[PDB]
């Protein structure tokens, strides 16, 4: 009946991935781990419009090399599980370093959406981001938000429903 999609959340540690995951899924959540390791695996889902969205939280990583079991898990999933959409959660207060992962993600031909979190913190720290320039330079859609202050989440949901169609 209801059409489904699979989306993955990935970014550096401490960017608000857990906060965004909870905001998107609420009570619909299973918590376990990846096979044979003590790396936590969070999965949940939300309904938006008439469509259903399975959300997998990938391990927080700084790059997608193979220097850790986390990078391995994350890379294996992105490439071999082929999610309809990778939501790359990026911290606006440390853009440069967050974008290292982003570049690798683009390399892999991930269907990508950029969630530029912590806009409040950046503003309060005097950090300026030209979101439009960023969107332009990367050729990826950028959704500014502040998940901890419950701002932009709805915007994000909408952008997700739109971005998954870009896998076709
Ligand atoms: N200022 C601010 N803090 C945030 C935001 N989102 C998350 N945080 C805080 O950043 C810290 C780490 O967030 P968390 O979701 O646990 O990050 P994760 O490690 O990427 O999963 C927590 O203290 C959050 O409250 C935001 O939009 N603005």
């Amino acid at each position: 009946a209801m059409k489904s999609y699979e989306i993955a959340l990935i970014g550096n540690p401490n960017v608000g991935k857990s906060t965004i995951f909870n905001a998107l899924t609420g009570e619909n959540v299973y918590i376990g781990n990846w096979p044979g390791v003590t790396v936590e695996k969070k999965e949940g889902e939300f309904e938006y419009n008439g469509e259903k969205f399975k959300v997998v939280d990938l391990p927080g990583v700084y790059s997608l090399t193979a220097n850790s079991i986390d990078e391995i898990i994350a890379r294996d999933y992105i490439i071999n599980e082929k999610p309809d959409l990778v939501v790359n959660i990026v911290d606006a207060t440390a853009l440069e370093r967050n974008l290292y992962l982003t570049l690798q993600l683009m390399e892999m031909g991930a269907n990508l959406l950029l969630a530029l979190n912590k806009m409040d913190l950046a503003k309060s720290l005097g950090i300026e981001i030209d979101v439009d320039k960023l969107e332009k330079i990367l050729g990826v859609k950028v959704v500014p938000l502040s998940a901890a202050k419950k701002m932009g989440i709805e915007e994000l949901k909408k952008a997700i429903s739109i971005a998954v169609k870009d896998k076709k």
